[PDB]
């Protein structure tokens, strides 16, 4: 069972959390989930064919977050990491009705 | 959006983790996920028409884990807790490739 990557970061730093397009089957079904400590995880951003390649959840108002999406990567970025950015982020692909998470990162300070 | 219920449990004790049925859209789309500490969450048990009401993931055979499934509840029971049961458990329903997690429990030994 795949271990989360642990990412340690200082307030104000820029971070990238990685998910690999390798062995992803259906990009259209790929997304990141974000879980703040002590809360249930939430759908956060999906792959989305367009000029950006990705589309944040409608409830999300934070321009510090972005993605680097291409052939190899579906990587989540943050500029100016802030205390409450910390948590666990999981990249999963849905198939049928099962979300299979292929990787995640614990972001901590 | 929703806080996990934090539960402290003793070795050999019984545990129930709650999930609400009476606001799910499509019951067969409901499932618990289990996250061991520092690991990616994994699909654990789904609702499965309605008989025992449920079916554990293929890679699972532990008899201590059961469910109480009815028109109100989709609750995950452990009889005789062991320390490896420790972790986070999240209950969610897939709506059109997005999983919404409606409750969860963190079990700590």
């Amino acid at each position: 069972i795949k271990e989360l990557h642990v990412k340690t970061v200082k307030r104000g730093e820029n971070v990238t959390m990685e998910c690999s397009m390798s062995k992803v089957t259906n990009k259209n079904n790929l997304a990141w989930y974000r879980q703040s400590f002590g809360k249930v995880p939430q759908y956060f951003v999906r792959y989305y064919s367009s000029n950006s390649g990705y589309k944040f959840a409608e409830g999300f108002k934070d321009s510090r977050f972005s993605m680097t999406v291409n052939d190899q990567k579906f990587d989540l970025n943050i500029i100016g990491a802030r205390e409450d950015d910390g948590g666990e982020y999981f990249c999963g692909e849905v198939e049928g009705i099962i979300i299979k998470f292929t990787s995640g990162t614990r972001l901590q300070f």
